[PDB]
Parts: C-alpha cells; structure tokens; sequence
C-alpha cells in the first residue's frame, strides 16, 4: 500500500513500443536506460500518488485504470520500478522508472490486486 521510492526521471515512448510482447522489452529498455527525489509511492483509491515524505504533500496522482503496463526490471535489478501513462496537458506517453526500499515485485503484486478488484467489481 504506500513504498518508499526514489525517482530516476522517464524516457518517452512511441505508441508501438506499447503493441502487446513488443512492451515488456521496451519497459525493461526504459529501466536499463534510467537505472544502474526521495519520496513515498501510495497506492489507494485506485489511484496511484506521488507523495512528498515529510510535508504528506500529493505531488502527482494517476489514476490506476489509464497506466498503460508496468514492469519490474534482470539480476540485481528487483528494486526498479517502471509505469507507463500518457501525460495529463501534453499527451505523450511517458514511462517513469523508480528504485524502490523494499523489493520491486511487491508493488507490481499490490498493481494487480487493485486492477483484479476493479475487473471483478464491474459486474
């Protein structure tokens, strides 16, 4: 529910790098090319926050249900990050990689409980 992260910044990607199996080596690019702010992840309300630490301050807020794919890096590599989500003003499809404390997997796994929830509530 809520992991302390880092932001390593985010590469643009073209909507072909999306096309299903084409995506998973694509986000993994994106880490490898990110990866070798101090703030905390939440997850909640289906959506995802970027929050400030200290001041509980939401930086940024997307909404779960619009990111594109997500992924976990490789070997020595399990703490990388990655989402993907077309900016809100701007409209381009950008992908933001994190280095996260605890091990990346867990919120990968946190990502499909909210989206299974939703999948099944929609009945």
């Amino acid at each position: 529910k809520c992991f302390a992260v880092r932001s390593l910044g985010w590469v643009e990607m073209t909507e072909e790098e999306l096309a299903p199996g084409r995506s998973s080596v694509a986000v993994n690019n994106c880490i490898r090319q990110l990866s070798y702010k101090d703030l905390l992840l939440q997850l909640e309300d289906e959506t995802l926050k970027l929050v400030e630490p200290q001041s509980q301050a939401l930086l940024h807020a997307q909404p779960i249900i619009s990111i594109r794919v997500w992924g976990v890096g490789d070997s020595g590599r399990e703490r990388d990050f990655a989402y993907v989500a077309r900016d809100k003003l701007t409209q381009m499809l950008k992908c933001h990689v994190f280095r996260c404390e605890a091990p990346a997997k867990n919120i990968a796994t946190s990502l499909h409980e909210i989206c299974s929830k939703i999948m099944a509530e929609l009945e």
